[PDB]
């Protein structure tokens, strides 16, 4: 008589307060169903994100170790200072891989800025306050040739693809975790309450809602959610485009650095006088992608999941149509944030490869 959701066709066994209860369980039932649909995909990316993050850090640590080892072996006169700017470089390497605001060109530079004064003082002119004059002379006189720019492009290409690979996995975690927190319209909350519970208010014990009625209701409130599909697909294929490395580059840096130190030593005669006057991975991300491609239908199949895991009369016979038991059935802001972040990422993937 005073109900606001359950259309009272005949009498009704539930009051207004019982309509609250049914509306809140409708909310809770929807969130649980969405969360059950997204659990297995969420855990897949969470697993891989944790593994790949440690695997990359193992690579960076191994690359730092070997660069320090070739400094110990080939340039003992540059140690222990060598250990300081090598460690600072690879620390910034990791920090950049994990998404922090680090400038790759500033990394490579600062490395050669710190490396040149000790090369001059210990290898070229044996025999502290003039240090800043030497650091400026490194770049102003281009003592290292194209070696810094060579390393610059060599590592910026591989560190950018590794950084975006991690950023893409985490953002995938972020949007899939956002699905089961998706708040819906007030009209849908009433429709879901009608579809799932308002039959109990009419005194029915085993009646299930119609599969067709569930389809028009689900398509009702997932109209915005389903629009994410196109962008979620493009995210999957763009991620496949990137995987199809950074180890070989980072584990080759010593070689390039060592040759750069030979290069600056080749013109020492004129340089000293001028300055004196002046002063199994790839298998893992392949398996991840093949497992991620099984979830390309996630957003399109989502209304199908909610109806197929809720009790419905698929036959559309002897079912509940939201207001009565029939013989046959007749028949943005958060979502836009998901699409924006998907758009931003997809663009970022497509440009790398
Ligand atoms: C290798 O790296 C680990 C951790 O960075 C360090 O404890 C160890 O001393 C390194 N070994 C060599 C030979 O550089
Ligand atoms: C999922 O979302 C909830 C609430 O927004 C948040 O507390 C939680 O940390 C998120 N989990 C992940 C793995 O992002």
């Amino acid at each position: 008589s005073d109900l606001q959701v359950c259309l009272p066709k005949g009498p009704t066994c539930c009051s207004r307060k019982m309509e609250e209860k049914y509306q809140l369980t409708a909310r809770l039932n929807m969130e649980q169903l969405l969360q059950s649909a997204s659990m297995e995909l969420k855990f897949l990316i969470i697993q891989n994100a944790a593994v790949f993050q440690e695997a990359f850090e193992i690579v960076v640590r191994h690359a730092k170790n070997y660069t320090n080892a070739m400094f110990k072996n080939n340039y003992p006169s540059l140690t222990p200072q060598a250990f300081e700017f090598v460690g600072e470089f690879f620390t910034d390497v990791s920090l950049y891989i994990l998404g922090s605001d680090i400038n790759v060109d500033d990394m490579v530079n600062e490395l050669f800025d710190s490396l040149f004064p000790v090369i001059y003082t210990q290898m070229m002119n044996p025999g502290l306050d003039i240090n800043e004059c030497l650091r400026g002379a490194r770049r102003d006189l281009k003592v290292f040739g194209s070696f810094p720019k060579l390393i610059m492009t060599q590592v910026s290409k591989s560190l950018q693809v590794t950084r975006i690979f991690l950023q893409a996995l985490n953002l995938g975690i972020e949007v899939i975790n956002t699905t089961d927190h998706l708040k819906f319209s007030k009209d849908c909350g009433r429709m879901l309450t009608r579809m799932w519970y308002c039959s109990y208010c009419q005194g029915l014990m085993m009646v299930k809602p119609c599969g067709g009625y569930c389809n028009v209701v689900m398509q009702g409130c997932m109209a915005g959610v389903v629009e994410i599909d196109k962008y979620w697909r493009e995210y999957i294929l763009s991620l496949e485009e990137l995987v199809n490395d950074m180890e070989n580059v980072l584990l080759g840096l010593f070689s390039t650095i060592h040759d750069s130190i030979q290069y600056v030593q080749k013109n020492g005669g004129k340089l000293t006088t001028t300055i004196g006057k002046l002063c199994t991975l790839s298998s893992r991300r392949r398996e991840l992608i093949q497992k991620l491609k099984s979830f390309i239908n996630f957003y399109s199949a989502l209304p199908g999941y909610i109806c197929s895991h809720s009790p419905v009369a698929e036959n559309d016979t002897l079912c509940w149509n939201g207001q009565e038991l029939v013989e046959r059935y007749s028949q943005e802001p958060v979502v836009s944030q998901i699409i924006d972040k998907l758009k931003h990422i997809n663009q970022l993937l497509r440009t790398m490869s």
